[PDB]
């Protein structure tokens, strides 16, 4: 009932519709690395001059759910923990018990100014059809904008369209068993449309992304093994 109801379920139904298509047997897009179960694919676009090369990853995570990965990307008190692109960063409003509001600054990157955004953080549960089969989970962060952080002068506003969408897959146990998690995948697509704000050089910016993202879905989904670990499973 808060009041980016309507633009939560717009952005979400999108990511489902959308976000889980294909992009292995693609010709526009390219396979940045693979390494064991995690594959980064980018297409590249620039549109008048602006670089805003779509990126699509793909993961399976072993010992891990769903839900229990989206938790750990959406809550802001284990962000420190994983997050290596930021300078600072702060909530500017509770929205619901879902739904916050973020401002945050980014690392700088020579030539260009440093960039800042601003984004509704977003973590839901989407049921199957029935309970017999697996909710996916998901977290959408995308910019909205915000009377206590408007467009300032000292870092260019970045846009920004991302989304973690998580499905689960268990090998039931035999008999009366309890599952373990050497039995559980979470099974991830992670997706960032981001617009830099304003112009950046493209060869810079590319480099940039080519390192950065794998680095954080390898350091992101191995904290979440770390912390789950002798955990009980969150499903
Ligand atoms: C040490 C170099 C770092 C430079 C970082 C500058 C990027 C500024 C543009 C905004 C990027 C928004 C990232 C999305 C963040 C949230 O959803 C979430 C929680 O923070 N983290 C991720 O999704 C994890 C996202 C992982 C970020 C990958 C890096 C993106 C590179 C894109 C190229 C823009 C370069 C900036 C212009 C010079």
């Amino acid at each position: 009932t808060h009041r980016f109801v309507q633009k939560v379920e717009e952005m979400v139904q999108n990511h489902m519709t959308y976000s889980l298509q294909d992009v292995g047997g693609d010709a526009n897009w390219q396979l940045v690395v693979e390494e064991g179960e995690m594959k980064v694919y980018r297409r590249e676009v620039e549109e008048n001059g602006i670089v805003l090369d779509p990126l699509k990853a793909t993961h399976a995570v072993k010992g891990v759910t769903g839900h229990e990965v989206c938790n750990y990307f959406w809550n802001v008190d284990v962000r420190n923990d994983w997050e290596t692109t930021i300078e600072n960063f702060h909530v500017v409003e509770t929205l619901a018990d879902n739904a916050i509001i973020i401002y945050q600054t980014h690392k700088r990157v020579w030539p260009a100014s440093q960039r800042d955004v601003l984004y509704l953080s977003v973590i839901r549960k989407i049921p199957a059809l029935t309970e017999n089969d697996p909710e996916t989970w998901i977290v959408c962060n995308f910019s909205v904008d915000h009377d206590s952080a408007p467009l300032n002068n000292r870092c260019v506003r970045a846009k920004i369209n991302v989304a973690m969408i998580c499905q689960t897959l268990v090998s039931p146990p035999e008999g009366n068993q309890e599952i373990s998690r050497d039995n559980i995948l979470c099974k991830i697509t992670y997706v960032a449309n981001v617009n830099p704000g304003g112009w950046a050089p493209a060869s810079v910016l590319r480099a940039v992304a080519k390192r950065e993202y794998p680095k954080f879905l390898k350091r992101f989904t191995s904290y979440v093994q770390e912390k789950t670990a002798g955990k009980p499973i969150l499903f």
